[PDB]
């Protein structure tokens, strides 16, 4: 119940919000449906429309007007945008040539230059190009300031998730805004885009911006705008917050935009009727940058222009139906669209089995449009399986498509012709950044980035301290000017052991065999130098990795890898090898087929047993350094080493033996040489964070040998690929995967041909950033180049994303 029987005067867009049953004259009251009865004529005034013409200058102030052109009216701060321009023979901001703004140039009181991000709904990354014929102030926002050619959105590409996201720098999985519609099964509550649950404060986790600027005494404008309030008064609104008293003025403010999104949906990405909302859209920015000029704040403010998520073509025909799939439709509930989550309609229902519906949806028609994924199977680069909000059966759904419970949702509900949702990494979810400012670069374009990273910056363009969140803070410092964020490297927590040959061959019992007795002082003297690491400036381009948790764990060098053995894990946390350009592939020769040899620098109690591999019918083991890439037939004997041993299921062994075999060849043929770290990784309740011991849910029968849940490479070369990756004067170049370690390979539905035709789709699938693996491991690579820090983050956030 709302009193709306109090009154706006003095209060229009007042910034603390009042109390029910107080009524309200905020930028939200309207979406509360709250507003004081006298808010419309009060603080939504149109009378006169927007843009001052030569006939008001110099007019009697009258209040009922809109915005003024009255000689006061820069005084009262509620002049029209175009007032100067109209009337005092100003230019357009649009107009003037780029001045480069080496420093703040701000009137006095202003404290620290303020931040209006000013957000775009459904704007993707090629609008920029596409229409820049009819954005003229955007473009030279862009051209003039600090641009990516795109940001890349979280997933699901939807608008809560990602404007939450910008907010927090948290992954949705963490913030708790997993979709634009969920169910809490704990709260038993519905969040919907329609209606008041949204509104309740237990959705919304993490810490946002405007609550971190709040606590660290800087003021903020409330971000969110009543879908009624016009852009034209929400950008005067802002200017008028601007004009306060020093002691009552925001330094951060937020415009946004319900455009491009909304006309997407309609016309599609590229409809012809796209070209009218990309033109007020720029009317708009002109709008705020000719007001700031007014204040003399055009030089003051960093302005940052940046979107949520992109489009793309979808139509009502590219539906997939589960309705062709499921015998049981009536017993799921569907949450459906550009992706898809299936929960029993029941939890009354004991007949419900998860296991028969992944199966009715795994490749059973030949052109299939989305694929079923238990949420724990999804690539670890989306980040989207920790939270009771996303359910375990989850849809990844193709571009262009949709997938929907019956036909009947279909047209019991169409007429739309774009959408957006998909995977974070397709090219039309894709979105914009643009920094304009003293603190932003001028014209510099810097490389593709993700939004996850935004809440760090906008801390350092305020002088705040952010609140813990999933960007890596200083990896965005290249945008910068100034307000650089200076991070050191994490402290190593645990010193390796460089164990030497302590144990005589017969105290193994592992019931391993090897066809390895062939009897040189030449050879002897050298086989000890690679033993005590003579190779390992070759094989460790970029320093040791840092364990930065408390473990047990043994240095091992050898000619042709470096490894650090796990003696907690019974296995490398880390396997370190360079394939130059020349290098040469050759076979596991016959008589080593089954060869696993005992290492002498490792307890029979800290080494895996082949009996262990032997009576686990379902497990087998695989290499971390490939045999097939051994420098020398004598060099080989190395790779057999049970210390390079790791569990593999038959199906996993497919993937990793090609991977082995003929990719990392390959790459280093493509990028002149590679470094290639590989290893395992624990991740049994889909955190994305490195489990300890007592969270491994399987081991290799009768053994204390635990099963990673995924197999990671990084794989590093020279950006300037004229230098072999062992040589590398400048910048580096690297991509990552992190591979699921499953008994099937249900998920490449072309499997059961050559691993030729589908193991390269799935590693791209799962391909990863390196900070992906360092929180999945707990350890810190690149700790010793010749490069900057930061230019070390920025490396560690890359993403090879494989789209054209
Ligand atoms: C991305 O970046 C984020 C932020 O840095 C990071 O997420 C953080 O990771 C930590 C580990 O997973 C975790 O630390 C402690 O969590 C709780 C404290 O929780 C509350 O307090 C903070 C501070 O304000 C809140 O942010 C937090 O918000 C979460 O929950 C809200 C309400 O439930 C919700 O609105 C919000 O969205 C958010 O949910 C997310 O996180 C939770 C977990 O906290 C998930 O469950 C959700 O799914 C969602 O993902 C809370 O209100 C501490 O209590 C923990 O300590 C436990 O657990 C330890 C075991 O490892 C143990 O040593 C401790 O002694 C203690 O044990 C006791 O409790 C156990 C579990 O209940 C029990 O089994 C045990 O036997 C014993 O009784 C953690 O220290 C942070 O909360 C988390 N923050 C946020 C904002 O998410 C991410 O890891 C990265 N991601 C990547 C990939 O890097
Ligand atoms: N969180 C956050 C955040 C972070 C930044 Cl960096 C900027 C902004 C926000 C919030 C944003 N304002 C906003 N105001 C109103 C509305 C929205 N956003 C989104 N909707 S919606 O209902 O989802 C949509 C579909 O029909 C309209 C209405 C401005
Ligand atoms: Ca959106
Ligand atoms: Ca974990
Ligand atoms: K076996
Ligand atoms: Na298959
Ligand atoms: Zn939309």
């Amino acid at each position: 119940w709302t009193a709306t029987s109090g009154s706006c005067k003095g209060r229009c867009f007042e910034l603390q919000e009042v109390g029910p049953p107080d009524c309200r004259c905020d930028n939200l009251c309207k979406s509360y449906s709250s507003c004081c009865h006298d808010f419309d004529e009060l603080c939504l005034k149109t009378a006169r429309g927007w843009e001052c013409t030569k006939d008001r200058c110099g007019e009697v102030r009258n209040e009922e007007n809109a915005c003024h052109c009255s000689e006061d009216c820069l005084s009262r701060g509620d002049c029209c945008t175009n007032y100067q321009v109209v009337c005092k023979g100003e230019s357009h901001w649009v107009d003037d040539d780029c001045e480069e703004i080496k420093v703040p140039e701000c009137p006095a009181g202003f404290v620290r230059p303020p931040l209006i991000i000013f957000s775009v709904d459904g704007f993707r990354a090629s609008y920029m190009k596409k229409g820049s014929k009819v954005m003229p102030n955007i473009e030279k926002l862009r051209s003039c300031g600090t641009h990516a050619p795109y940001m890349r959105p979280v997933y699901p590409t939807k608008t809560f998730p990602n404007l939450y996201t910008l907010a927090t720098g948290l992954y949705p999985e963490s913030h708790g805004i997993v979709g634009n519609s969920m169910y809490d099964p704990v709260f038993d509550a519905s969040f919907h885009l329609r209606g008041r649950e949204k509104f309740n404060h237990r959705w919304w986790g993490g810490q946002p911006l405007w609550i971190t600027a709040t606590k660290q005494g800087v003021r903020a404008g409330t971000f969110f705008w009543s879908v009624s309030i016009p852009h034209e008064r929400r950008i005067l609104t802002i200017l008028q917050w601007l004009s306060l008293p020093d002691n009552e003025r925001p330094s951060v403010y937020a415009f946004y935009s319900e455009q491009p999104d909304f006309s997407g949906h309609k016309y599609g990405p590229f409809g012809p009727e796209m070209t009218n909302p990309l033109r007020e859209i720029d009317k708009t920015v002109g709008q705020l940058m000719d007001g700031l000029k007014q204040l003399r704040l055009h030089r003051c403010v960093n302005v940052i222009f940046v979107g949520d998520h992109g489009m793309e073509d979808v139509t009502c025909d590219r539906t997939e139906f589960l309705s062709n799939y499921l015998t049981n439709v009536d017993d799921i509930t569907l949450v459906p669209g550009t992706l898809g989550r299936i929960r029993a309609k029941s939890i009354n229902n004991s007949k419900y089995d998860p296991k028969t519906i992944i199966a009715a949806l795994t490749c059973k028609k030949p052109d299939q449009h989305f694929k079923p994924y238990m949420k724990q199977h999804l690539p670890k680069r989306l980040h989207y399986a920790n939270n009771r909000r996303i359910e375990d059966i989850h849809l990844l759904v193709d571009r262009r498509w949709h997938v929907a419970r019956k036909p009947l949702d279909v047209y019991k509900k169409c007429f739309f012709q774009g959408d957006h949702g998909f995977d974070n990494k397709v090219n039309s979810m894709q979105t914009v950044f643009v920094g304009y400012g003293p603190t932003f670069k001028y014209r510099t374009k810097v490389p593709p980035f993700e939004n996850i990273e935004l809440y760090n910056v906008m801390c350092d363009l305020l002088g705040l301290k952010p609140a813990p969140n999933n960007g890596t803070h200083g990896s965005l410092n290249h945008l910068l000017r100034t307000n650089t964020f200076r991070p050191t490297m994490p402290d190593e927590v645990s010193r390796p052991n460089y164990p030497g040959i302590m144990y005589l061959q017969s105290e193994f019992d592992l019931g391993c065999t090897c066809d390895d007795k062939v009897e040189n002082k030449l050879e002897e003297l050298n086989k000890r130098l690679h033993t005590k690491g003579s190779t390992k400036e070759r094989h460790l381009l970029y320093g040791r990795p840092a364990v930065l948790y408390r473990t047990s764990y043994d240095i091992l060098y050898h000619t042709d890898f470096e490894s650090g053995y796990s003696e907690i894990f019974l296995m490398p946390l880390w396997t370190s090898y360079t394939i130059s350009k020349q290098a040469e592939v050759s076979s596991i020769p016959e008589h080593l087929t089954n060869c696993v040899r005992p290492d002498v620098r490792v307890s029979p109690g800290f080494s895996q047993n082949c009996l262990a591999y032997k009576n686990d019918k379902q497990m087998s083991y695989g290499f971390l350094f490939p045999p097939y890439l051994s420098s020398s037939p004598e060099a080989k004997y190395d790779a057999f080493l049970v210390t390079n041993m790791v569990p593999m299921y038959p199906a996993f062994k497919r993937v990793w033996a090609y991977f082995q075999r003929v990719l990392v060849k390959k790459y280093a043929s493509e990028r002149n040489g590679v470094n290639v770290i590989s290893g395992p990784i624990f991740d049994y309740n889909y955190d994305g964070l490195r489990d300890t011991e007592d969270e491994i849910k399987q081991y290799v029968e009768g053994s204390s040998i635990p099963v990673p849940t995924h197999y990671y490479s990084i794989i590093t070369s020279c950006l300037d690929f004229t230098q072999p990756a062992d040589k590398c004067d400048g910048p580096l170049s690297v991509s990552s995967f992190i591979l699921p370690h499953r008994p099937d390979n249900d998920e490449s539905c072309n499997s059961s041909e050559d691993e030729s035709k589908w193991v390269e789709e799935l590693m791209k699938m799962h391909t990863a950033r390196v900070r992906d693996i360092e929180h999945l491991t707990g350890l810190d690579f690149y700790r010793k180049t010749s490069r900057s820090y930061s230019e070390i983050l920025t490396l560690k956030t890359y993403l090879h994303t494989y789209e054209s």
